[PDB]
């Protein structure tokens, strides 16, 4: 089947839970496929997840984002206009537990 996709300016929506490691950790723990690719492709972020500690998961998440960004900047300078996250899920979190 012939298909197409749109290219709106939503190229910057952090859809992979980049801004919310708490939610991403939760999704990953609940998702055996995603957690599996994660241990295959990214073992240091994965081991942080396996440990349960959101603090290490988040800490490594930022370190990985810095390392992604170092190379990604070189790639996006060539071309960058492909979104995949039409649902672009977001949440508002709070911790008013005293």
């Amino acid at each position: 089947s012939q298909q197409s996709h749109s290219s709106p300016g939503e190229i910057t929506s952090s859809p992979q839970g980049l801004d919310n490691p708490a939610l991403l950790r939760d999704m990953l723990l609940a998702n055996p496929h995603e957690l599996s690719l994660l241990k295959e492709r990214n073992p240091p972020l994965a081991e942080a997840l396996l440990s349960g500690d959101l603090e290490k998961f988040s800490r490594v998440l930022v370190e990985q984002q810095q390392d992604r960004a170092r190379r990604e900047q070189e790639r996006i300078r060539l071309f960058s206009a492909d979104p995949f996250d039409l649902e672009a899920q977001a949440k508002i979190e709070e911790d008013i537990r005293q």
